[PDB]
């Protein structure tokens, strides 16, 4: 099985603008968990042909991962802060939903789950 294309990340049918919560999801949210140890399996589409898992996407139908989050953010794809979180959670749900509880990709994922709810609990004020 190929690889299916990564998430959409630049749509210019799709409005644009900069927002303070948008902003601060780059800058802090994304920015603080793109650093952690243990974000490097969530930085870029799960590669199933690299990793040698032909069943990912027959059980993922929603992909997401910080790579792409962070092009969307960029590129000005997100219109409000909750499409953003929503992608983030997906992410989050996805590796819960293929691997088995106590994995060393879950134990990742949990530990960036943790930051992540942190950060998002102090987003600056709305436009
Ligand atoms: C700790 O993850 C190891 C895992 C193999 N792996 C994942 C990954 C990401 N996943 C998400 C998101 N949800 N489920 C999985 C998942 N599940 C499997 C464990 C069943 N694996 N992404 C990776 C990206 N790169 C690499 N490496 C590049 C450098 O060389 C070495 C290695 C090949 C390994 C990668």
């Amino acid at each position: 099985s190929m690889n299916p294309p990564p998430p959409e990340t630049s749509n210019p049918n799709k409005p644009k603008r900069q927002t303070n919560q948008l902003q601060y999801l780059l800058r802090v949210v994304l920015k603080t968990l793109w650093k952690h140890q243990f974000a490097w399996p969530f930085q870029q589409p799960v590669d199933a042909v690299k990793l040698n898992l032909p069943d990912y996407y027959k059980i993922i139908k929603t992909p997401m991962d910080m790579g792409t989050i962070k092009k969307r953010l960029e590129n000005n794809y997100y219109w409000n802060a909750q499409e953003c979180i929503q992608d983030f959670n997906t992410m989050f749900t996805n590796c819960y939903i293929y691997n088995k509880p106590g994995d060393d990709i879950v134990l990742m994922a949990e530990a960036l789950e943790k930051l992540f709810l942190q950060k998002i609990n102090e987003l600056p004020t709305e436009e």
